[PDB]
């Protein structure tokens, strides 16, 4: 099975796919249609 977001500025969702190596998401400028993030301090972080 391959279906992950291998990016740190990919297109993602809150509920949909997250980034591939257990990498967090925080959304775009409007609020919906999220993007990926490398590591977020306090909740998130790289490989979690």
């Amino acid at each position: 099975e391959d279906n992950c977001i291998a990016e740190d500025y990919g297109k993602c969702t809150w509920g949909g796919t997250k980034c591939c190596r257990g990498r967090p998401c925080r959304c775009s400028m409007i609020g919906t249609n999220c993007e990926c993030t490398p590591r977020l301090i306090m909740e998130g972080l790289s490989f979690a």
